[PDB]
């Protein structure tokens, strides 16, 4: 699956 990081 995707994955998303939002620091
Ligand atoms: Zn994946």
């Amino acid at each position: 699956g995707s994955n998303q990081n939002n620091f």
